[PDB]
This record gives C-alpha cells, sequence and structure tokens, in this order.
RNA sequence: AAACUGGGAGACUUGAGUGCAGAAGAGGAGAGUGGAAUUCCAUGUGUAGCGGUGAAAUGCGUAGAUAUAUGGAGGAACACCA
C-alpha cells in the first residue's frame, strides 16, 4: 500500500535494549522491531543478534509494501549500532546514508547520582 | 667625653608616591540578548510493549505508551575554544 519505496531508518539503541522504527521519507510510521517484541527477557536484549533479528523483522514488512531507499540515523549510544545495519543490507534494503544523531547538551542539565556498586 | 641611639636647625635621591607614553586580563555591579539539550503540552503516523538489574520486581501502557515528525511553554547551566 502507497508503493511508496523510499524512507529512513531509525535505529535507538541503548545499553539494555534495541529498536529500530523504519518510516517514510517523512514523519509516519511503516513498520517497526525491538528485542523483547522477539520473545527476548533481560540480559539479552542487548547483544547485537537480537538486533539482528530485530532488523529483519523490521525490513521483511517494510518491503512488503515496495521500499527500496533508506538512510540511517542511529541515535542511542549503544552496542549492536552496526549488526542492525548489517542486517538492513542482506536482507533486501537499499541502505545510502549513515548519519549519527546523538544528544549533545552545551551544558544545561543535572545528570543523576553516580553509583555506588 | 662626644662614636652610637634620642632632641633642634638645615641639605640630598637610591626607598615611597606623582606626572607623561604604552600593554594584558573568566576582577566587580547593572541592564538586555543567543543556541544545544531535558521536561510538559498540542497535532499527524503508528502497533504491543517500554523501562530497569549482578537477576528480578515496583512503575508507565490498548482512555493507545515507547518511537517518530512539526509547533509552543517555562526554568536552569553555558559543548568546542581550554
Amino acid at each position: 500500500k502507497k508503493n511508496i519505496e523510499s524512507g529512513v531508518a531509525h535505529i535507538h539503541s541503548t545499553f539494555n535494549n534495541t529498536i529500530v522504527m523504519i518510516t517514510d521519507t517523512h514523519g509516519n510510521a511503516l513498520a517497526w522491531s525491538s528485542a523483547g517484541s522477539l520473545g527476548f527477557k533481560g540480559s539479552k536484549k542487548s547483544t547485537p543478534f537480537a538486533a539482528q533479528m530485530a532488523a529483519e523483522a523490521a525490513t521483511k514488512v517494510a518491503m512488503e509494501h515496495g521500499l527500496k531507499t533508506v538512510d540511517v540515523t542511529v541515535k542511542g549510544p549503544g552496542s549492536g549500532r552496526e549488526a542492525a545495519i548489517r542486517s538492513l543490507q542482506a536482507t533486501g534494503l537499499e541502505v545510502t546514508a549513515i548519519r549519527d544523531v546523538t544528544p549533545v547538551p552545551h551544558n544545561g542539565c543535572r545528570p543523576p547520582k553516580r553509583r555506588r556498586v
């Protein structure tokens, strides 16, 4: 439907999870996934393999509506950010841009206590 | 008695200040202003999780969360320079 054939992948990868949503060239979302929505639990949600299969479960649906063009904007200073890409290309999509979008404050707000573990 | 310390009348320019000619600086007080980010709000797309740990649970979520796009509101601190 809508035979968009263009869009941009958003990767949001923290220390203990990983989300990949694929939306079109502007806003409105088409298909998403995350490691939790694949039965994984707890620790394992941060290994790259989780990002592998989540990228797959998103692509497989995004190209069930016609899609080649995609870019990659990676938030999320975590680990599996590149495994997400390697699964994004090698199951059909047409990656052509990588960019980093990490919020960097110019010293505005105060962060929480340091943990004494 | 008259070297030294004290007192009295003077004299001097090296200490101390003044004039003239220049230099650097997150020194202080007042009044405006900028962008990055966090929170909340409004609206579109959007399906079942998100968040968190050494592992879990409490918490938020099908009164449509998280994500994602555009617009507003307020406060505090000023990345690189260093």
